[PDB]
């Protein structure tokens, strides 16, 4: 599944208005309203050659609290150079396109961005080759990707997400698979290492890094506690629940997983992940092909990503993923007021007997 | 909604064929095998105002283990009395509906059958009224409702999940939601109480009994170990993770949760355990609408019940859902040596820091 | 380096006898005695295709202490079977092949005696297929493999280190790199866990089990205590040395290394170990070439194997190895008297200042 | 004593094709030989002392030059008998080594390293306070410090010249102390010896104890390097302190006899290079000392078999040099293979430093 396009397309281009209506209040749990976005935002959206798609979460009005209204964006994008391409090119091509995207989101109120994991460097840990694939890796408190991203920081004033590959030489120069976090101010808040390597099949992650020590970071920004789940920590409902105990508001999941048997649990994990932990969750996938000279046996090829970023709600209310094929930005209005609204209602925390499931 | 029928059968009667394994491919997983029933089967099927289904899941072969094949039924039912009735007649009406799905499951090769919550009542813990609805309730061990599964237990050499509503007696005459769980020679297995009583909205289910204090019980059967998780403890996810812990290999889920924001809930909770579970699961929710001579505030009605059981496996694949009006009965041919192939694979468990979560 | 024989024999038949000793007094230490051998015992390593080597350690005799003269044996087999067989035939395969050897050696005063690196299956971690080469796994404690040794170990009395692939299925069917040592009563002594992962190249271990949290164990039998060392554990010296304070004497090193880079490490890190331990090491590796029907990229074949097992002692001394290409057995005759003698005149423990060099 | 070196009878005998893979097997893989100035060989054979060039191949860095980094390596023996006037000895030394440093200039060496007290011969086995503690002399401050000092600014070649300090600021005591001075001549430092070799002829601790000075690691314009006394060889706890603290190329300076070390030289230095991930240069001096006096564990102090060499962390090793002429070896290191080597054998990560250290 490569030509086809969103399922929420696809569904809408068929079936009629009463049964497409019908269906989409069984996937995708209630029609929310789609955010009112610049007209001439949406023009530059046809101009740059990425799709842009915007919803906001309805939530309940509070007496004494006002709603903290926070918009978030997710990008999601593909390589616009071969893999088989110098270090500098590549960085400097994937810094402008994802400044592009930035200008783009800026014009629309968005106050928290997230990128796809390693969107600095195309995915080839399948090829098994220290070089020159390592070389992307570099120190992530000072490098080039992290002040470029911390120039978008603080002209903007949004938070950037950017997953990086972070080459700790401080302590023998091994790379790790690192998300380093920015504020509005341009001032590194933190870097979430990976917990969790996925040592399936084209997945051969494990032969460039260990397990994060880092543990469960929960990053204080000023608009919202936010968390970043790498790729592989997606799968085990442990590691959301964890992020979740910290306090974490909007959890993001960077991820490059490949199509297939992973495509089926992208609407599953995630979404089970926000009902039960009452928090936001955003998934963000990569999309395209990446084609590598060498071939690798679990192929010239790395498969197809399906893309397909979304972002899920507390109320089991998600947003339309986003197109299979073209690369594109998703901006939710986010109301974290609903977030502990439901969770007072549904008390999964409470009604879930921690002394008699996590003692056991 | 109510009228609407499965989500499966509308997405093949509109968008065309290739769009259509598309989004089946994207939403159910695998197009996995339709398992092969006898034809007369289906007849019968068509007879007795119930649809059949049948899925056969596949999986990966093993030159030192044999597959050890179990064919699962899934059974859901409307009242076919009003719940403004006797007691005995409703049982009784309740008894031969069940009954007759049976014979026609039998013809099968099914091993293990389940049935919503409470089967035996209509689901009145909304009203808030003692009288006569906790009239339902007999002993667990010895009532009318157990001996009569006992009966199709030894004579079509099948294990029956019968959720009922245990009075226990012997400790105060106290009401409680158990699922009795009896063997192939018709011997009461275990009684799996509630652990989770949902205090939402319509499910007034806290004022008529209390957290059931049975723990995780596994029940052993000779195809295989099997558990039973009662309609609010599907939320929870630890209690699916807690019930593979103790080893059990198909976990039921029999529910009688209402439409809407439980719809949503529906193919999401119980596939997310299986897959980080690797342990196969069943979603049960009976069909049909109730009413009662009485209004209760959360109307006569109890809203309406969109079924849609069906059955998930470790692998990201799933059955598709029966219809969300008509009573019917889904035979899933389910190969247990995936399970374990697919946790192998997934090591979902050892990759879980156990210690670092836990504790 | 496949048709080239063991470095001793090609020395010996080219360089002069007066600069064959001179080489031989620099690369294998001291000519130590050639262990007196039964003739008939001989006859059959000439019959059974396997080739037969008896050296002897000498040590200094103690007035107080009699010497307590333990003969090691090392067992280096190929496959008989091509990898590509059903599991049964070539686990039965196996089990008679290392029974012929063992009753070579048992007719020869053996005590303890060791095998390859998981000798029960071929080395098929390279293909990264979990089916059917996860099928060779079995419980440790109770297993076809463990019997069938328990079986070797109680009619010659000769303590048996049988290292296999543990199928952990009392905590959730995950395989694991285990060697169950069994003493002369054949029973199960203990199973040293793998505590060393190599992800490099072929060496695709990490995407089928995880480090060993057993630790460091050291197995006390009727002889002398005895470890086993996985094959990536040689590498780190800090794995012998943890082995070395446990009051481990014989330390064996049962690995499947491939050739090239490593047949260059193979004479230097288990040498290096026993002088810095000044306790015995054994280094066991398989020999013979792999084949198998599919294809990996780091191939038909996996490599060759150089085998060239030898032992080392406290005194810098060491046997000559193995033929690369012929499977064999190698006798030792260790003299543990001399294994304390030179810890005690070459203090490395006591001059070795372990509060300056463990605490930093 | 007699029989030279082992690379040289090995291909003196066997043929070709057994020669190379003994050779592969041995010192790891065919380096190729570094391309010398053919006047340069034509003064080694004047001058009576080896000249030997190998070049360490590395992988090349997109983003990272290579770092090439020319090593020497003296051996030589005491051109003077044991039993001679202390100013006498220590002139014919510092000329023996100056025109060994005068032919390693025009061959783009940086960094030079000499054998263990290289300015005195090696008496601590006669156990005699007089006249063999009359070569001390103050580290910072001595003439043979400030010799090294003329041929460190003239050559602009890092110098590691090890002495025998007579630390007389804290009570006139002697260490065994190695003085590395850089390019520009200013001691960059003093390393001292942590181990002292209790054995035999090695009475060693009967003149000074064990160094205070912990294990230094000297910064350079080329590249970090260390020192590593003779006795602290033997103990991988030393050659792993010594690459914590960041060191790239670690030398070992010796003055081992015969025997027993002879079988260890090839052992344990590579096994400190592989186990590091760092350059590790060995250095033993060539020929016999003679005294006047016998000594109980003799006239003569054993025979000295050289052979020095410097592996890398690639597992590969220069060849040996010969075991009785002195000589010097040139070694053309690439800094970068060592840390690419560190990252693919991540030896230092695996190695369970929580596990072990604790």
């Amino acid at each position: 599944g490569a030509e086809w396009k969103s399922l929420e397309e696809c569904l809408e281009k068929h079936l009629p208005l009463p049964d497409l209506q019908e269906v989409k209040r069984v996937l995708y749990g209630k029609e929310l309203r789609k955010l009112d976005l610049p007209r001439e935002a949406f023009e530059a959206a046809s101009r740059e050659d990425f799709e842009l798609q915007g919803y906001a979460f309805e939530a309940a009005e509070e007496q004494l609290r006002r709603p903290r209204i926070v918009h978030v964006g997710l990008v999601q994008n593909r390589i616009p150079l071969p893999a088989n391409a110098p270090v500098a090119e590549q960085v400097s091509a994937l810094h402008r396109r994802i400044k592009a995207i930035v200008e783009v989101a800026a014009m629309c109120g968005v106050n928290i961005i997230c990128f796809q994991e390693a969107w600095t460097m195309p995915f080839a840990f399948c090829t098994r080759e220290k070089l020159p694939w390592t070389e992307f890796a570099e120190s992530a408190e000072d490098g080039p990707t992290t002040r470029f991203c911390q120039k978008l920081a603080k002209n903007h004033d949004m938070v950037v997400v950017s997953p990086i590959l972070e080459r700790d030489s401080e302590h023998g120069d091994v790379l790790w698979n690192t998300a380093v976090v920015i504020s509005n101010s341009g001032a590194v808040l933190g870097k979430t290492r990976k917990n969790h390597i996925p040592r399936v099949g084209d997945f051969n992650e494990s032969t460039y890094y260990m397990e994060g020590n880092l543990g469960h970071p929960v990053f204080q920004t000023q608009f919202g506690r936010i968390a970043v789940n790498i790729c592989y920590g997606r799968h085990h409902p442990l590691n959301w629940l964890m992020y979740s105990i910290n306090g974490a508001e909007i959890i993001f999941n960077p991820s490059a997983t490949i199509g297939a048997l992973s495509e089926s649990l992208w609407p599953i994990e995630a979404r089970n992940a926000a009902i039960a932990n009452h928090c936001f969750t955003c998934a963000i996938n990569r999309v395209g092909t990446e084609h590598f000279p060498n071939e690798f046996t679990s192929h010239q090829d790395f498969g197809y990503f399906y893309g397909s970023s979304y972002v899920a709600a507390p109320d089991s209310s998600r947003t339309p993923g986003l197109s299979r094929s073209r690369d594109g930005l998703l901006v939710a209005k986010l109301d974290l007021n609903l977030c502990q609204q439901v969770n007072d209602v549904w008390n999964f925390k409470m009604t879930g007997r921690y002394e008699m499931y996590a003692r056991e």
